[PDB]
């Protein structure tokens, strides 16, 4: 049995909960949790904000841990017992559809299985397919690496999709967990970087992360002044803002890319897309290769999430901390046991 | 419980019946019963040890259409079923877990992708390959001609992907043999402008009918001089060393010369030719499992089928000589 922290109903506090994982599947890897970040998606799933949560629910999906068991078909896949590894939002894919066999496992045509649906990292152990267990660079900071596995890849993927380079002008809306990692990554890439934030208390630290300037995200006149100045704007905000001034802040050929899980549909004038050949995009975390590459880049560039550590035994205080908007900038749980 | 095959016992030798024990089925392996197997010039090169890494006895053949007869213990939840019609190409094995493999670039496996031939190929009644290299086929594909698409087809398809060829591209093909005639057919289906460079005037009318806009003598440098700057891409399939400079000069600015032919004498590439016009010279090795899957679907939907001459597998030594003598029109296929 595995000891975890589970929600028994939508929006509930987490209780100690033990479950039987069954036998190790042939492709499975069992990982002993050392750290696990807390992601806004974890809150969304606990609260069933998206409509597919099943209870008891063991969330957590930003895991740094060590390999403790390898399935029968997972023995010569480059992993060894004791290896420090990461697990992100996704745990399973089929491996043989066109998407998987082309290196696009996140888009598995059978549906890639989220780690949380499989029982997640708010626990002492968890399991994933070996393809989704991410090897780590030797010198990576272990305490802060966890959020890179979801927050990091999620903002890294648009940089890949839209071919961002050092000459790009990139904005980031919402400097929380995902957003602040975005700022650090763009800085390491030499880009022009603008942070859009609703909290003046964050301004000085966000400038120190590498933002060239911080703009009030809730001021339409501030955005009006930036018309046509961005190649890419990444939205990480989960609430519905006035998006039109951000569309107009795009230069010709520019992209507005949302990774924030905005429930109210975006209102996208066809005339805004036509005049300037603009685009609106989304993406879901990333692929195993993109994760491997991100972790290596972050370690070599010394891009590390700004982290607040909590003991895993105080997970309910940690979760309320995030709900209350106090995460500076990502909360990470250290496993007790 | 052996596998009957046609093996070469020495470099350049004729093929003799040869039985071998494949061993236990590896967990990832798929055993395929051969229905057809193309003959590729790479088969001859391996038989003759032209490339210096052949091991004898050598069972060649790597353009296989067949049926799945057995699935290893880790190969049964991988979208394949016993009885399924499948293809196997030049490559049989890769590790699956290095960065190249897990990113969909299995042909570039960092442990070294294992050629089908090196672990016994398709000149046999059966062969085995990792499931990732077993290519599922579209329903309505012509199975008698499909075999060569698994190597000849993907090999000339890959530069079309690497160099982002579209219908407005101007593409030349040097050497209209097995690989080259498939490239002409593929380029025709894509709407490109297409020029064939050929050394054999007896092919000219057939190659025009395949879709070449014109056929130019591949051995006449003065004929290539008139086409200076007229091509975005030139694919070389020729295994011998030609006078390459006029082909480089036939590239427009930003154009690419791309060799899939296994030319032993190194290309002489003037830096000034690359600098003036921002040109490139490239190569590639067959392609990835996904690219193979996509190619088979495209070829079936577009009715791109290799022009094939069938031989019974028992007449394999006759078929090999037919290819050696330059008589293939345009790919020999062995029937099992
Ligand atoms: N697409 C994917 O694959 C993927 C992956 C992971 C997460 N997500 C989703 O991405 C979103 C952000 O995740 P996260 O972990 O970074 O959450 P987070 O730490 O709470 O960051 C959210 C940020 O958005 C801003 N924000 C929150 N409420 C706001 C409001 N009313 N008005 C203006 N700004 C507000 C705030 O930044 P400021 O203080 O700077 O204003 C806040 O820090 C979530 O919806 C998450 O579920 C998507
Ligand atoms: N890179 C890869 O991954 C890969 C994969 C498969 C094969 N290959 C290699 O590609 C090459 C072609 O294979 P293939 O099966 O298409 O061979 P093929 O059927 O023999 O075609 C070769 C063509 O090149 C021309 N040719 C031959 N000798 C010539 C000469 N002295 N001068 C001028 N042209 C000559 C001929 O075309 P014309 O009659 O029109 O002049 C001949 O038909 C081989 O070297 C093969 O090993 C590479
Ligand atoms: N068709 C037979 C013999 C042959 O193909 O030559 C097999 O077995
Ligand atoms: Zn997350
Ligand atoms: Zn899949
Ligand atoms: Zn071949
Ligand atoms: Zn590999």
């Amino acid at each position: 049995m595995i000891k975890s922290y589970a929600a028994k109903e939508a929006g509930g506090e987490l209780e100690v909960y033990e479950y039987d994982p069954g036998e190790l599947r042939p492709q499975d890897v069992e990982v002993q949790v050392d750290y696990c970040g807390i992601c806004h998606s974890d809150l969304s799933m606990i609260d069933n904000e998206w409509g597919f949560s099943q209870y008891p629910l063991v969330a957590g999906h930003e895991v740094i841990g060590r390999v403790v068991a390898l399935g029968s078909a997972a023995q010569d896949k480059g992993l060894q017992v004791g290896q420090r590894v990461g697990i992100g939002w996704t745990a399973r894919s089929c491996g043989h559809c066109d998407a998987c066999i082309s290196g696009n496992q996140i888009n598995c045509e059978q549906g890639a299985v989220p780690t949380i649906m499989n029982r997640g990292g708010f626990a002492e152990k968890l399991r994933a397919d070996w393809q989704w267990v991410i090897p780590l660079p030797e010198n990576i900071d272990i305490e802060s690496a966890g959020p890179l596995l979801c927050g990091g890849i999620t903002v890294f993927k648009p940089l890949l999709m839209h071919h961002i380079t050092a000459t790009s002008r990139v904005g980031v809306i919402g400097i929380g967990g995902l957003g602040h990692i975005a700022i650090k990554l763009l800085h390491a890439m030499g880009c022009e970087v603008t942070a859009f934030s609703s909290n003046p208390a964050k301004e000085q630290e966000v400038l120190a992360m590498g933002a060239d300037k911080v703009v009030n995200s809730r001021d339409p006149q501030a955005l009006k002044a930036l018309a046509g100045q961005f190649d890419l704007i990444i939205n990480t905000v989960n609430v519905s803002l006035d998006w039109q001034p951000y569309f107009e802040a795009l230069t010709y050929g520019g992209n507005f890319h949302t990774v924030g899980a905005v429930l109210t549909p975006l209102s996208v004038p066809a005339f805004t897309l036509i005049a300037g050949d603009r685009s609106v995009s989304g993406s879901a975390t990333g692929t195993p290769y993109e994760l491997r590459k991100l972790m290596r880049f972050a370690a070599r560039s010394k891009v590390a999430p700004t982290t607040e550590l909590f003991p895993m035994s105080k997970i309910n205080d940690a979760i309320q901390h995030v709900r209350d908007g106090k995460a500076r900038y990502r909360v990470v749980l250290k496993a007790d046991y």
